[PDB]
């Protein structure tokens, strides 16, 4: 049969491709734009609140070569991820990748969880990954990429009060097996990133609560706990890690690994 | 160590267990509480809708040797939900066994789902559990047993049009997870119950939407279709065999399984 | 449709049921049998070399209310396996449930893995359980059930210096995916219990190998450990655990449970 | 924390690595040491009895611009294995990447499976592989690859006939786990390729052993059910499918994935 794609390294090339990451003002986000771009990509960086770092990373997208461009949208309310698409597709022309990055963590024994909370935590992380999903298969070229943010905590074992937040990843991989079937008519691949603990400010905000007793810890014995206890490679992970994962399933290389979870931790087991 | 509970048939015993079944009117859930009641189990079956069958079920139990009551609760409204378990406790004393039965489906292609029919299933299926079992915590007795209801959906890998069902499915599985950490410090136990097509109001409704080109199936071929391509065992799933195995959750047998995902099917692979 | 075998607590009856246990003369496996017997089934103990146990575990059964019978073959020799079953049919006249138990534990970091060492394990773990496997197949009663022994450590993240060990184990959950496939044309279930650290002769000899630094901890230490680091239900697992699970397995109740991994570990993360 | 190693491209890039691929004459494993070698690699091509294919493949990899040389040995025996890693590391002075492809199939029902044919498959398949990386460990530099080659088989639900294969492939995944924790120490990651039905060799003589009645079919008949029964996006599965992910994989972009199963398949269901 006929080979998809070209032999060799150029099946690897993101040149000419054009990029949506949501929420890369900062964190992992950040990172995926900045990385795509490096390997050639047009990214349009999506934002909430942080413009001045979203406005930030698009000056340094161009100052590595490659043009980006930013567009503000709440993932949490359905009719700005229809306008933040609209725009995205006049902007560069088209869109080719998409990466759902965008996502908010919460903790708190069962017992505790308000109505609130948990609408907080699953309008963000579930629906709004949902209706970001949606609306790329009908912006996305024939033979695009949908790629959604997971996490560890969907199959963990061992985090104690953490539910709501475990919850909301889970379903992720689940939405990646199903919307992996019904985006194919576009050849559109779907596959779900599931990291494990990354240094971002989220990982400075809340990684203490993942630690048994870490309220005392300092920040550099907060990194020697994550290292040691988190994986076998002896090392904290970052951004650049799950970064550079993404840019294989949004190249060549990732057209034949659809509907997977591929998990990004240094062998972690939580 | 010490032998937790008796040894012999004695351990496999609901006599004396006061359970409360959620949307126990009609389907598994009703072959539910009437299975826990023919164990002895006092069965308080909630409902929304379906009045009439909700008594009826209540005087089947009665019939076969068990005490029974009905609670009127919408799930998707946690008010509802938080004054069935104030109701609930004070009608039999205590509650020892919670089964969160009630659900939706729907079927669509990514493209078509709109916010509205997102927020309908998520909200009953999802939500609705959530608070259903945060709840079941507050009022169960120490020991008790917390079981949740999630489908053969949330892992499956060849069903079309089914991404927010399955979702809200896929989500159940790592409540279970998280909710076993979290609830373990009252002894009680967390599983999921994953079922896969079982003759019932749901399955008449939507059978045929599992089914490659199934419009024209009548209701016999349907069944042939259901007995021969889901399982090897040759024959459709019933209720009662759900309904067994969640005795078996419920009972001693079962205090050494927790966090779990059960599918029962007959070895289906959808 | 016809409702698959008796409603109520008889469908949980083992009474008139023959069942075969492999290494039946102590750990879990006694306790299968023992168990098995309680509730009314007639059990034929195998054993290897064990016999002094075995033969009192068999008096133990008749002294309890029920028959038994014990017969000796070594899993790891195939003829060994096809005379104890020629001979167990006699026995009792008739095979319903086998619970292929006998196993071995091992570990060692790869680099110190010899061929040797390498195909003790994986000669009564994988290939013996294989053969028993198939001639239960053989034997058994058109309804019957295999139930095969797994481990925690098949799925387990992070066990260290385990590789051998947890693939025999793996590939034994592989198994029953595939032999509930086959073995459905006698209507037989085939599932695999997998444990999570049992109080037995193997607990008591290789515990420490997976405690971090535990050469030193005393007895009362590594159950402390066990028990609170393997458990949000703080306790050490007993054979008493596995065998509840068995007997629901082996009964009515266990009818459309097939092709599965149960996990029984008090929902530990290892 | 330091980025490890190269931002952009540079990070995919295989230049100046030696791998090491074993039964790479014919099949995927032509295509791994093809692929591996035009992204820079210098390939040594392991083959058992393909002498001829294999030189001309050693041929191939020379004319597109790389290095390669060839190395004899039946990874059933040990000490052919051992004896070709000694070679190895002599021709080019180091090893950084194993792909351990090796492999057979196999199809029976279970109560026909002989000692003899289980012995024959596990022996390549599941200790083979062990060896192979057992001895990669020994000789792989630090921050090494070593990759396994599973199969779609390992977690398939619907193979009938199929056991021995099945749980000679799902062992593989166990071992990508703890394996991925020892051989950490030399910052070594492992992980296992779950390949989903690709046409070569084994293609072309087993697959209508997977196709439900179809002994009849003719070779584009297959090829055509392949296409659609087992993938969303139409098409049947190449080996540059895999050998493309099998180059992320050890490449500086996969240095964060380990302890892994990527199931390349296109998003078969089986
Ligand atoms: N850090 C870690 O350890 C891991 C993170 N993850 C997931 O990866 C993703 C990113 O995490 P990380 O970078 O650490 O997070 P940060 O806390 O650093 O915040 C990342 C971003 O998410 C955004 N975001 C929040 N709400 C919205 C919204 N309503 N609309 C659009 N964007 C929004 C923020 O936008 P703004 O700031 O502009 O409001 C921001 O850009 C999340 O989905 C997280 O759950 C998964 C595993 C591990
Ligand atoms: N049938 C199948 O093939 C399978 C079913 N399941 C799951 O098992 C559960 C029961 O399914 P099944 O019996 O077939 O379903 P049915 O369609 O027969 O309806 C079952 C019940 O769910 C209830 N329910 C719906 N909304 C509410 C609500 N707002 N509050 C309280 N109860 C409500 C109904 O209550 P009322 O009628 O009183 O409104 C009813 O009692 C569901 O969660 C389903 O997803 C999972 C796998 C397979
Ligand atoms: N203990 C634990 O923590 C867990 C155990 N398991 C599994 O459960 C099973 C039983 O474990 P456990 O009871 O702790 O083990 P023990 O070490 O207490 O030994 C149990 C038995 O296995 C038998 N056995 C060994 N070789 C043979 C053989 N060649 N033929 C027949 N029987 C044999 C022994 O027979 P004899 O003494 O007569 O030679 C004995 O009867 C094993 O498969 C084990 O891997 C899984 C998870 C946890
Ligand atoms: N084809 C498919 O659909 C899939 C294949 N796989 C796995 O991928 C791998 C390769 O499959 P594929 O290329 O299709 O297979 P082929 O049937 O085309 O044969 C591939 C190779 O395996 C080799 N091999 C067999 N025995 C030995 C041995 N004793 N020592 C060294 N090499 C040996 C052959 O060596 P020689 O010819 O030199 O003897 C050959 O080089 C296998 O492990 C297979 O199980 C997994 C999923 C799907
Ligand atoms: C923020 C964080 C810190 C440490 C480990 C994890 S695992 C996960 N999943 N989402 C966030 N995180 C973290
Ligand atoms: C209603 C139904 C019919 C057939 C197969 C399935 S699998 C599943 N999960 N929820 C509902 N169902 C069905
Ligand atoms: C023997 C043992 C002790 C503690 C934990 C485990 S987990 C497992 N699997 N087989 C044996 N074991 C043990
Ligand atoms: C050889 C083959 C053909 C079709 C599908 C599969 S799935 C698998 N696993 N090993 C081999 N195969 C095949």
């Amino acid at each position: 049969d006929a080979i998809p794609g070209p032999l060799g390294p150029q099946s690897a090339s993101l040149e000419g491709k054009v990029a949506l990451v949501t929420g890369a003002g900062r964190g992992i986000g950040r990172e995926m734009a900045m990385e795509l771009g490096r390997r050639g990509c047009k990214v349009i960086v999506n934002y909430a609140n942080s413009t001045e770092s979203a406005e930030e990373v698009v000056a340094a997208i161009k100052k590595n070569g490659s043009d980006a461009a930013c567009v503000k949208a709440n993932v949490g309310v359905v009719e700005d991820i229809v306008r933040m698409f609209e725009e995205a597709v006049k902007i560069f022309g088209k869109l080719d990748i998409v990466c759902s990055n965008s996502g908010v963590v919460s903790f708190g024994h069962v017992k505790d969880v308000t109505p609130e909370e948990f609408d907080r935590v699953f309008t963000i992380n579930t629906r709004g990954q949902f209706f970001v999903a949606r609306e790329a298969y009908k912006h996305l070229e024939i033979g695009g990429r949908l790629i959604l943010m997971g996490s560890i905590t969907g199959q963990a074992k061992a985090v104690p009060k953490h539910a709501v937040y475990s919850g909301s990843k889970g379903a992720i991989e689940t939405f990646a097996r199903c919307m992996a079937i019904d985006m194919a008519d576009k050849k559109i691949t779907v596959n779900v990133v599931a990291p494990g603990g990354i240094k971002t400010d989220m990982y400075h905000a809340v990684c203490r609560e993942y630690i048994p007793n870490g309220e005392n810890l300092s920040n550099e014995e907060v990194d020697e706990y994550a290292a040691v206890q988190w994986s076998p490679l002896r090392r904290v992970g970052l951004p650049i890690d799950i970064a550079r994962v993404v840019c294989f399933l949004a190249s060549n290389d990732g057209g034949w690994v659809t509907g997977k979870v591929i998990g990004i931790d240094g062998g972690a087991c939580m």
